[PDB]
């Protein structure tokens, strides 16, 4: 384990420290999260990893001054306990003993204790939870805007500031000053005078940029605040110089005023949000996410401060307009290129007995980076072979590295954002001859795939209720799958997007209309033995029906990506005529789209195994 | 219309009575609702029909010095506008220019005006939309605890107070002391040191009794407060001294302290709930539900108020023991006794040309009344042949009864309450040769019906997660059904009852359980033509799987409604072998339970009947 003995001892010093708190606090909490509540979090914000030594992806350190506690979840017991050392008590989140964060506090904290955390990096929602129960046992919650951990970190790695990239009309269908102008309408007809934009993802929606600052995600480290009559990006670095990027903002114009973008300090937020707040009169709304920091919405009075589930952006950039949609068909395209030429190679290389899980993931970013405008991959490659397979949450090491063969069930999960569009796919299958049960249970997988797919339903319709057509075959053998059947996907943005997707975990999601893109992904994963998924991304689409009831319209889903399902994996008898139907059309789909691409692109080999691979059952 | 002008001037007086508000009020609210949130409101609560002279269902009035306005839904537009005279301005509910009640108060209200309600009557998610919409003008949200209405309402009618009954430990599987002791271990577990209880139903339940007092719902106005030591029942009438009452509830023992009731009249519980919080120390909770009238639940000082959206009495009466659930196969059998007698009793005299919707209905009625125990009926049936069919909130005026024929689909929705248990039962219906298009529909809907009875899912899916099942093949042709596909139903108790059911229109419905009960009730309607539904009431039973996945254990639903499906309005040909072999068996079992009960009760004719009526598709 790293050593955090000396860290421990500078921490405990800086929590009595007079230049950071005004008393001394006896409890400090260094969460996982970021000020933007981003997905995978930059180097320079892995706080807990840093005081611990255990750098999984989730958990949340509680330092006092007898005790050093980290709470995290089933993928990481083992991790936990290897990366840190004695000073360190785990707990095990899920177990029936363990106690949370709050009790733990209470039972372990002297008379009238201060508790301090970061306010930037927590939502208010954790900060609601934890100040009610302390102040119940007499103890005061304090947020302490000098983060501590920074302050004991020496070689700290600075915040990545990547070049930005700038997007066109061709790509985005709409303007970043029609957005903003669309924006203002919707915050007149609620008397709200701000908008803080605190999600990177919505900043680079909203200016039709994009950026490389966080992992996998293409967005840059940056706030918004707009206004009726302003805008102010809060962004560090000379990247907003750039030529491309003062011309797209509309940087050097003598411009409209109500356009006119002013770019201040990243670190200015709180500060300008705070003086925009001093002048607000008594109606005055400001309109903040009710996931943003507890330090961004706390700056707003409570009189003035409207919260909200979704932001208006969130749902605009749910919808993808025609230029949107067209350019997730391209990526899905390139994609599906890319992934005729990796299946190929793979049945042709795992006979030989040198594939790997790694060389195979390694293998489908090669073929994806020989297409045009490839940007990097959408998230970490799951390749699984056999057992590895069952694990939903599986990231490789090199030391239990499998190598794929003959005789196991093979997985991957792969995805990549290009220029165009964002994609995501999963395939299943086997380089001989597969068992029964692992065809049985495949074809459960299939059956609720298509289910989903093929579904028509009326406009409107949210989409949790698709969940359970994904699992009946599944549920009716007493099977079924610990995850959601599907998320929404951006363009050219998160490959996990809401407010819409297809999940039992919410009721809350969006209602389903025209042009959202979701993932179908329905699995099955046999503990020790092998896992399942057959995961597309699907547009939504109108469909015409026999009848036309209350108005409204119909809908259904067509799938953007490309790519054959493995028919020696299907128990063919069992599927109906209209499984069977639609898979033959899908796969001359495939045939058609990605055959005329991979012809053009010169491709014979790989085309000569896309049309074996669509030969109708 | 009623001549409303002399009752509008004295309440406009009332409004400004120095006995009543302190200072006048400009406006003052009168809703549809009573203290309980009661279903059907006792005619001495039908202030609203008192004051306007539309006597609807639903529709909020609100009143000013220049204004007397009614807000209602589409089912009574009509209504409203004819039984209001020239005084009262409609507000139609759901139209695009039709103000809230919040913002036409601001635009026609004085500058620092008062609006006035009675407290006991409206939830505080009401109180705070209006407070804060209010307050924000500049005006204040004004609790009046004085009703004014019932201050001109000369010949109000007094409140029910009917007979209570008691229902044993053959009916309740467990005594309420066992209740009252699960109850307090809840409490316990959360430091709650009272628990007050507003729900009419819920107070049935937990001291096994029954009353009458609502129409159609058997329970006693009534509300009870349970402490760790004490118990208090709030209710008038010489009805709890009844020598069987007394003895039920303990009363004329030396009991042991913690299970003696203290009885104290019904208007006492504020004084009483406002004496018990003048005594709470510091982190003493009070539990309400977040339904609970805003006098009730303002009367617990903030700091101690627990609210929850689901009472623990809530989530144990929503899973029927064997006691329980045996009572509703038996109340089931009676009424299918009742319902192939009248089914019988219709193919006999629709021919004959003098049934109508009234008639048929009088007539389920009188059947049901010869079976044992039965009480009285669960709500209104409804009646109707042809276009009436498609009107969803139908219920008989007698202009416009239709006369059955041999030309027009028939839909009846009929119920009754049995000392045993409670039904809920739709069956739809040709007495001759229905055209292909209602035969479409009907097999859709029938479709539908079996897809959500023979699901088979995991224990804790929630019911809200089966909904779509209904409406797949309805779906897939264009068509819907604008109602949700089951309800909870109680144990000799509310025929609709929470938290489980099965809707699109919630997701915080309770993850289904072995022992709850619902309905199974997808339907078509066509507006000018006809109506269908088929409604079942199921018992959530486990079933044994091929596979074990994550243990758990699977669910499915059996039908406790045993009343034949009529095959000839169904397109048999359409079918999948399971909906066939599901009907088929269903049909033989209604032959085998109902059969054995009609021939223990000398039922020939009507055993004729179901024989004939259970024949195999
Ligand atoms: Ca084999
Ligand atoms: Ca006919
Ligand atoms: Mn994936
Ligand atoms: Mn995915
Ligand atoms: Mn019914
Ligand atoms: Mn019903
Ligand atoms: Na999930
Ligand atoms: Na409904």
């Amino acid at each position: 384990p790293k050593v955090t003995s000396e860290l421990l001892r500078q921490l405990r010093q800086a929590m009595r420290n007079s230049e950071y708190v005004t008393e001394p606090i006896q409890a400090y909490i260094i969460p996982s999260g970021d000020a933007h509540q981003s997905e995978y979090i930059a180097p320079c914000d892995c706080r807990r990893a840093f005081v611990s030594g255990f750098d999984g992806s989730a958990g949340t350190a509680i330092i006092t001054e007898e005790h050093a506690a980290m709470w995290t979840d089933g993928r990481y017991f083992l991790q936990a306990a290897k990366q840190m050392d004695s000073n360190w008590t785990l707990m095990k989140m899920g177990l029936k003993d363990t106690p949370t964060q709050e009790d733990w506090l209470v039972s372990v904290l002297p008379e009238g204790s201060r508790v301090g955390v970061d306010p930037l990096i927590i939502p208010t929602d954790y900060w609601k939870k934890m100040a009610k129960v302390l102040r119940s046992a007499g103890h005061h919650l304090i947020p302490v805007k000098e983060n501590l951990v920074d302050k004991i970190w020496t070689d700290r790695p600075e915040r990545p500031c990547k070049p930005l990239l700038t997007l066109g009309l061709d790509y985005t269908g709409i303007s970043w000053k029609d957005k903003v102008a669309d924006l203002r309408l919707k915050m007149a007809e609620r008397n709200v005078m701000w908008f803080v934009v605190t999600a990177l993802d919505e900043i680079a929606w909203l200016f039709n940029l994009r950026g490389s600052d966080v992992e996998h995600n293409p967005v840059f480290f940056s706030y918004a605040i707009i206004g009726l009559e302003t805008i102010m990006l809060f962004i560090d670095g000379d990247r907003i110089d750039a030529p491309s990027v003062k011309e797209h903002l509309l940087l050097d114009l003598g411009l409209e005023a109500e356009y006119r973008i002013q770019v201040h300090p990243y670190k200015s937020i709180l500060s300008e949000l705070k003086a925009l707040c001093a002048d607000l009169s008594p109606r005055e709304k400001v309109w903040v996410s009710d996931k943003a920091s507890y330090a961004v919405s706390e700056t707003i009075p409570k009189d003035h401060r409207c919260c909200m589930p979704y932001t208006p952006i969130c749902i605009a950039k749910a919808v993808k307009n025609s230029a949107e949609s067209e350019g997730m068909r391209r990526a899905h395209i390139k994609d599906a290129v890319a992934l005729c030429e990796l299946f190929n190679w793979l049945e042709k290389e795992v006979p030989k007995g040198g594939v790997t899980e790694i060389s195979a993931a390694d293998k489908a970013e090669e073929f994806r980076r020989q297409q045009a405008d490839f940007v990097d991959l959408s998230f970490p490659t799951i390749s699984s072979t056999g057992p590895t397979g069952a694990i939903i949450h599986y990231a490789p090491v090199p030391e239990t590295n499998r190598t794929l063969s003959l005789d196991e069930v093979y997985l991957i999960d792969s995805g990549a954002q290009y220029k165009d569009g964002t994609t995501d796919v999963t395939r299943t299958m086997h380089f001989e001859t597969p068992t029964a049960y692992e065809k049985e249970c495949f074809t459960y997988v299939l059956k609720g795939h298509i289910a989903v797919s093929a579904a028509v339903f009326p406009t409107g319709t949210k989409g949790h209720l698709l969940d359970s057509f994904a699992r009946s075959a599944l549920w009716d053998s007493g099977l079924d799958y610990l995850h959601g059947t599907g998320h929404g996907v951006g363009s050219f943005l998160n490959v996990h997007e809401g407010p819409c997707g297809i999940s039992y975990k919410t009721f809350s999601d969006e209602p389903l209309e025209a042009g959202m893109i979701v993932t179908d992904e329905p699995g099955y994963y046999e503990d020790g033995a092998f896992g399942i998924r057959i995961e597309n991304v699907v547009l939504v689409v109108p469909v015409k029906t026999k009848y036309n009831f209350n108005n409204r319209g119909s809908l259904t889903l067509e799938p953007l990506t490309l790519v054959p399902i493995q028919t020696k994996m299907i128990d063919v008898d069992s599927l109906t005529d209209k499984e069977c139907d639609w898979l033959n059309n899908y796969h001359l789909t495939c045939r058609d789209v990605i055959g005329k691409e991979l012809q053009k692109q010169g491709r014979q080999e790989a085309l000569e195994w896309l049309i074996r691979e669509t030969q109708p059952i």
